[PDB]
């Protein structure tokens, strides 16, 4: 079940990143126990009726990037905007969409309150089926919209996946990991396999297990992969040490909630000095990514590879353990009877109680009367608490307040 990808596209200034916006998951209300991660223009999610899709802002991208974002995309959201009209620009890009050979879904944006017959009037001629309606500002028609895009689509054990640039040696790994002791190998996206009890299914979405095999980067399939997999293995190259193209990766990562393992590899042949100082990068330039498991290894000679399934296995069981309301509460009277929260502006601020709002990203709530005055580190304060309460590794803890009710 690989989720759909659907790429907004169309002129500068038609509501492509207000529409982008509306949709993905907004990530405000939550603090983490170390921040460092932004919201991506680029790249999102989005749920309708349960069912997830990834959005791609081609105006974010801003020609190669672009026509590789098409390319590689399921649907295509083509906006145009009512308070102008059909113009010159928005036919030129109606072309180039019909010559690929995908569904193209046509959204008059800026709608605001004009009548349906007033709006869609100049763009029943591009030949794309409805106008559909929308005003980004207002969510007029939104939900609509992603109604037609959802009606027009089609033991795995854990699931894996490595991610990482060009050349970091991913391939090299997927190769080692399958040939390690005790493992045994039996759609060509999902390569099942086991070793001892455990089942896992790696995910290729990428098809670099058949490239290896017989032998460009894609952010898109990257972004299947993650959402795709239970836990990731992501790959620096230490010859390279940490670039910010590996921190735009981990960055996506970490947004999507992802179980995390970091795999530094091509460690082999390094010298003391040149090791420490790989190592030092990764502290400075990575922090925000401490939750993670990380090894020191050698894909291509096999050094260090097979301490990865216990870390996949530990990893996902911390994700996975029961969180009910009550543990979660104990936890957090345990926190408060430890550190007691700050008086703000004379008032006590007095927390109540936790749940837990979701596995993915990890978001635990906390209850409490004044609660959006709790200073940002006390909160941080409660995140490493939880942390450690119940060992959670692999994804970061975030903790939203609600002030109920
Ligand atoms: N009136 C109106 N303005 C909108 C709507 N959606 C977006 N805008 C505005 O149109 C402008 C361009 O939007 P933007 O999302 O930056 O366009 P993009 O260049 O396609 O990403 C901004 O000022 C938005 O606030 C809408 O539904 N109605
Ligand atoms: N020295 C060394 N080279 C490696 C290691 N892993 C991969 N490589 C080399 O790095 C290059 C890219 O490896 P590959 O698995 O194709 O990278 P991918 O593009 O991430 O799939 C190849 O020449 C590999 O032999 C390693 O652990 N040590």
């Amino acid at each position: 079940a690989m989720l759909p990808v659907i790429a907004i596209v169309g002129r500068p200034n038609v509501g492509k990143s207000t529409l982008f916006n509306y949709l993905t998951k907004s990530r405000a209300a939550l603090v983490a126990d170390v921040p460092g991660v932004t919201r991506d223009r680029q790249y999102g999610e989005t749920t309708i009726d349960s069912q997830r899709l990834l959005l791609v802002d081609t105006g974010g991208l801003v020609e190669t990037q672009v026509e590789q974002a098409i390319d590689e995309s399921d649907c295509i959201l083509f906006l145009v905007d009512a308070k102008a009209g059909l113009v010159p620009a928005d036919e030129i890009i109606a072309e180039r969409l019909r010559k690929k050979g995908k569904k193209i879904f046509l959204a008059v944006n800026k709608a605001d309150r004009a009548r349906a017959a007033v709006v869609q009037s100049d763009f029943y001629k591009l030949g794309f089926g409805e106008p559909y309606v929308i005003a980004a500002a207002s969510g007029r028609g939104v939900k609509d919209l992603m109604t037609q895009v959802l009606e027009n689509l089609p033991e795995v054990g854990i699931k894996i996946a490595m991610i990482g640039r060009p050349n970091v040696g991913k391939s090299t790994l997927i190769n080692r990991l399958l040939g390690e002791e005790r493992v045994i190998v039996y759609d060509s996206i999902y390569i099942p396999f086991a070793r001892n009890d455990e089942n896992y299914t790696l995910i290729d979405t990428a098809g670099i297990r058949r490239r290896a095999k017989i032998q460009k980067f894609s952010m898109i399939k990257s972004l299947q992969a993650m959402h795709a997999a239970d836990v990731v293995i992501f790959l620096l190259d230490a010859r390279q040490g940490v670039t910010e193209q590996d921190l735009r990766l981990l960055n996506r990562i970490v947004e999507a909630g992802v179980s995390l393992i970091i795999a530094v590899n091509k460690w082999d042949g390094l010298n003391i000095e040149e090791r420490d100082n790989v190592r030092n990068a990764i502290d400075r330039r990575m922090p925000f990514v401490d939750f993670a498991r990380r090894y020191f290894i050698s894909a291509l000679h096999g050094t260090g590879v097979g301490k990865l399934f216990r870390a996949i296995q530990e990893s996902y069981q911390s994700i996975q353990q029961e969180l009910t309301t009550g543990q979660l509460t104990r936890a957090l009277e345990k926190a408060v009877a430890e550190h007691e929260p700050p008086l703000v502006k004379g008032r006590r601020i007095r927390l109540r109680y936790a749940h837990l709002g979701a596995r993915h990203p990890l978001t635990i709530v906390v209850h409490g009367k004044q609660t959006k005055s709790l200073p940002q580190s006390y909160s941080r304060y409660l995140a490493n608490y939880f942390r450690k309460t119940f060992n959670f590794i692999g994804v970061p803890v975030h903790i939203k307040l609600k002030t109920d009710p």
